[PDB]
């Protein structure tokens, strides 16, 4: 049940990444204000399908988009829908990519419009706690030292750290064990090993890390209302240290 991959399979997770991380780079210019995010969904759909890969959320648990788009106070699992993107909404893209049977998750932020003082940060404190987190993903090293990175940076910058939803592994579906928590302690639990695909993909509001949970069953809200941001990469535990498969390009410049 966790499965452990080949370097073939791991080959063509990051040829699935690199489809999945060029739909990111084609949504810098494409999101703005007066679009929808059920725009962004037909976009991204369009994108994944015209290149030979399959939107794997779509049927997952019988959730029937893309994509979720979810916008400011909703921290993940929000719905594409025909409501109009703003000047200085925040919005989270997550996709998942099955390219000929390989799997790549990657969940990316973007700011609509003009940005504030408040968004800015956050959203440079949530991607930089994405990348102390993949640090941590040495062989070796144990799941608590991913968590207790992230949560250790975000909260030192005054943030909460959102606790009901985790990484995970991947392959061969978008969700597989094991959990990876984005808070926690050094030296506890699970061994990362060669061969492990995981996600981390930390969930950082600017109140509390509180959340309460939309009547579908799957949209969750901030519990003061505070925003919330996420950045997510797919990566492979190598001896050679994380190989991130859904790599935009150089780290941090995007």
């Amino acid at each position: 049940m966790i499965t452990l991959k080949s370097p073939r399979e791991i080959e063509m997770m990051d040829e699935s990444g690199e489809l999945l991380a060029d739909v990111h780079r084609h949504l810098r210019t494409f999101i703005k204000p007066g679009i929808t995010s059920w725009d962004i969904e037909v976009f991204v759909r369009d994108f994944i399908e015209s290149h030979g890969g399959v939107a794997a959320q779509i049927g997952y648990e019988g959730y029937k988009y893309a994509t979720c788009c979810s916008i400011n106070d909703e921290i993940c699992h929000g719905f594409p829908r025909k409501k109009v993107l703003k000047d200085g909404d925040l919005i989270k893209v997550d996709m998942c990519v099955d390219l000929k049977g390989a799997i790549s998750d990657s969940c990316w932020s973007y700011v609509v419009g003009e940005s504030t003082p408040e968004i800015d940060r956050l959203m440079e404190v949530t991607k930089k706690a994405l990348y102390l987190g993949i640090e941590q993903a040495q062989v070796g090293n144990r799941i608590g030292d991913i968590g207790h990175a992230i949560q250790t940076y975000v909260e030192g910058e005054g943030y909460g750290v959102v606790r009901d939803f985790v990484g995970h592994g991947i392959g061969p579906t978008i969700h597989e064990s094991p959990m990876i928590p984005h808070y926690g302690e050094a030296g506890k639990g699970l061994r990362l090993k060669e061969g492990m695909v995981i996600t981390i993909e930390p969930m950082v509001n600017t109140g509390t890390w509180r959340m309460k949970m939309d009547p579908n069953g799957w949209t969750a809200y901030t519990e003061d209302g505070g925003l919330s941001c996420q950045y997510e990469h797919s990566l492979a535990i190598t001896k050679e240290g994380p190989r991130i498969l859904t790599s935009q390009g150089e780290e941090l410049t995007y």
